């Protein structure tokens, strides 16, 4: 077994470290995908706070299991990673993504994670 | 001010998805880049553990202040960010990253964090 405050660093600081990442960077719990942990780049692109412990559907209804949500029901249920590649979100921007599982000691799915990467500027240089 | 664990999530929780986040990460501290918080993809790119606590330099002197320590630094010392592209690191490998300073509420630098990249099949790709 790992010892975590020693192997991967005490929670407090784990959490403030996490914040500060310069990534955006989301967490999500159970069947209906309820906020965990989102950091200060998250909280920028979508600038809706307070968010913690809701279910992600229920804060972003203009989505709708389209196509995205379906796709993390699909990790969570599964447990195949999945990977987007330049989506469109309505300004006009486009995302890269990774969705992966979150596993418990007894190997059962607990939610998901991912790292988003905002490409508009790339996508949009092409003349 | 923020309410933490409404708006970025509890401290165990967030940890817990930081563990998880399928990028490596890294959160260091103080003017000698103690190691605060390392997540299972960092340790599976680096199998030297039980780790927090120590002074970089300290768990890997086989490279000094070259080049890498010397800009932890210029980002600890000036809060100036700092990217690296496809840096080369003896198997032999090639890392993007990019370094970001985290600052106290009073505005002064506590520390830096880390995302990074193992981008080599990228440049062996280099026929």
């Amino acid at each position: 077994e790992m010892d975590w405050d020693k192997t991967v660093g005490a929670a407090e600081d784990v959490r403030r470290i996490f914040e500060h990442i310069p990534a955006i960077l989301v967490g999500l719990e159970g069947p209906d995908h309820r906020f965990v942990a989102v950091n200060a780049a998250y909280r920028g692109f979508s600038p809706l706070l307070d968010t913690v412990g809701q279910p992600a559907r229920e804060v972003y209804p203009e989505l709708e299991g389209q196509q995205i949500y379906e796709m993390l029901d699909r990790v969570y249920q599964t447990g195949e990673p999945q990977s987007g590649s330049e989506w469109r979100l309505q300004e006009e921007r486009y995302f890269d993504f990774v969705v992966t599982p979150r596993r418990r000691a007894d190997g059962s799915i607990e939610g998901v994670q991912l790292i988003v990467d905002d490409v508009t500027s790339r996508v949009r240089a092409r003349q």
